[PDB]
């Protein structure tokens, strides 16, 4: 996140997806085996090259030393056509607590209004220096779809006003949350597109709410030969 600011604590509902023993992405644990994340965090098809880091704020989890939980991943399930999602079903539980925690999903078809306050974390590209580490967000207004013109219905529109900030390489798979219904809720997945942290220039984000129905269909279904 570029022009974003650490967190005060860590985010319960935050994953850190895993490369080759290296942050490449953030994503959602939606269920406690099951993570909401993006197509552009795979490099690779061969599961042996990933895990999951859950209650850590740091990221390579340096005062996170009894708050973490190092999960491998055993499935991979992928979405329809042009979603970039897929969701990292977890090889062993997640242990809810104090430091980790879910985050609910929209109802199938819920409509954001303008003009409405949500946030990005990630641990990507910051433009700093040195990185502290340290999860950082960044605050955006969802904004009208034609403001994004790089198919839309599937897709969020979400900026911040005239200053240039955003997620980027690094914060792509994590969520844009808001206040929908009663709590928080990931209503966008993060996947790269309109440069980053452009002012005037919004990002756009996968909008969950149109792959709820299939999001609910994979969270509860065997595990079937995949590849």
């Amino acid at each position: 996140v570029v022009n974003g600011i650490p967190t005060r604590t860590n985010i319960g509902w935050m994953v850190s997806l895993r490369y080759r023993n290296k942050h490449i992405c953030g994503g959602s644990l939606i269920k406690e085996s099951w993570v909401l994340t993006a197509r552009q965090c795979f490099p690779s098809r061969d599961l042996k090259d990933y895990e999951a880091w859950l209650g850590i704020h740091d990221v390579h989890g340096r005062g996170d030393e009894k708050c973490k939980q190092v999960l491998n991943v055993s499935q991979l399930v992928y979405g329809p056509e042009g979603s970039d999602l897929v969701l990292m079903k977890l090889a062993r539980p997640a242990v809810l607590d104090d430091f980790v925690s879910t985050i609910d999903l929209p109802n199938y078809g819920s409509t954001i209004p303008e003009k409405t306050s949500c946030s990005v974390y990630g641990w990507g590209y910051t433009g700093l220096i040195n990185y502290d580490g340290l999860l950082r967000v960044a605050h955006l207004y969802i904004m009208g779809n034609e403001k994004c013109s790089q198919l839309n219905e599937s897709e969020i529109c979400a900026g911040a006003e005239k200053i240039g900030s955003g997620p980027c390489e690094g914060d792509y798979g994590g969520p844009l949350v808001c206040e929908q219904h009663k709590m928080r809720m990931v209503l966008g997945v993060i996947v790269p597109g309109r440069g980053c942290a452009i002012p005037n220039r919004p990002g756009i984000f996968v909008r969950v709410a149109y792959y709820a129905k299939w999001i609910h269909k994979i969270i509860l279904t065997y595990k079937v030969p995949q590849s």
